[PDB]
């Protein structure tokens, strides 16, 4: 399918144990997509002071359109040293590996895959 319904655990930034997906824009988009397929991806909501506590390159989920079955349609955009790779809508959050951190909420998304 071109889209997959996922329910992403929303993590507090200070709980996150693995603070990024890797070392290059291509690697972090690859690993983010793998962890989204495997159910091992968390979401951190972006506010003042969050991104400097995480590792670049960043992977964002961004709104791709204006929400089937309560799932916002999203796509992936990476960022490194102030340059973005992809073009999309409003940020819903930054993706990180999930390794058993307790979430505060879930974010229902329809991921363009």
């Amino acid at each position: 399918k071109t889209h997959v319904q996922l329910s992403l655990p929303v993590l507090q930034v200070r709980d996150v144990l693995v603070r990024g997906f890797g070392d290059s824009v291509e690697e972090v988009l690859s690993e983010a997509r793998q962890h989204l397929k495997d159910g091992t991806c968390g979401l951190v909501e972006v506010e003042k002071g969050v991104l400097p506590q995480l590792e670049q390159p960043y992977v964002f989920i961004k709104r791709s359109d204006a929400a089937p079955h309560g799932h916002v349609m999203v796509e992936l955009v990476a960022e490194l040293e102030g340059i973005q790779y992809g073009r999309s809508g409003e940020t819903l959050g930054v993706l990180v590996p999930h390794v058993g951190e307790i979430p505060v909420a879930y974010r229902k998304v329809l991921l363009r895959k």
